[PDB]
């Protein structure tokens, strides 16, 4: 089983500037469930995100997809392709867009939260993948969270 899990804007803006243009403490305790125990897939540029005391996620095989063959990232993987990854019975892709773009052909289930936020989208934003007509999605309810955005979790999924 290979996933994706992400959160996106209305536009479907994931990341801006290296980073997030929000945060909402009730995804990240979703993605830290959904994600625990099992194998993490990041890009380069997504592990450079996260700070320093945080890395590796704990609980968790930290992979990062790189093609620098001597990049170091201390307390993960770094592989040169995203098949080296997949030897875990679960592996969840964190992102960001591109290897959000690279893994959907592996995946069967995207775990999507979308947050009401009206952001448009400006060059060098980073996306959200297009899901084609394979996927078959289930919504939740609106939510707000307690940042003020109003957010809510689509679950997709094929065979
Ligand atoms: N909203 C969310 O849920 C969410 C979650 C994660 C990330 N984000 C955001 O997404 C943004 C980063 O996404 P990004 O698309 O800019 O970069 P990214 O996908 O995180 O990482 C890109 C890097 O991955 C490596 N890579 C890409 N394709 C590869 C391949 N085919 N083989 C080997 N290595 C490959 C390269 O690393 P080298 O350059 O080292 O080769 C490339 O620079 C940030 O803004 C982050 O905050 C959002
Ligand atoms: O998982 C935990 O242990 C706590 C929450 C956390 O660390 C986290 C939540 C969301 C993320 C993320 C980390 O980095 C990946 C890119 C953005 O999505
Ligand atoms: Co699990």
């Amino acid at each position: 089983m290979v996933g994706l899990i992400w959160a996106q804007a209305t536009s479907g803006v994931i990341g801006r500037g290296g980073d997030i243009p929000w945060r909402l403490p009730e995804d990240q305790a979703h993605f830290r469930e959904i994600t625990m125990g099992h194998t993490i897939v990041m890009g380069r540029r997504t592990w450079d995100s996260l700070p320093a005391k945080v890395r590796p996620l704990p609980g968790r095989r930290n992979v990062v997809l790189s093609r620098q063959a001597d990049f170091m990232a201390s307390g993960a993987e770094v592989v040169g392709s995203l098949e080296e990854a997949l030897t875990s019975p679960e592996t969840w892709v964190i992102g960001g867009g591109q290897v959000y773009a690279l893994a959907l052909p592996y995946a069967t289930r995207c775990e999507v939260t979308e947050v009401d936020i009206g952001l448009p989208r400006e060059a060098g934003d980073a996306l959200a993948p297009v899901l084609d007509e394979t996927w078959r999605g289930e919504t939740g309810e609106w939510r707000f969270s307690r940042s003020g955005l109003r957010y809510r979790l689509y679950s997709y999924h094929r065979s």
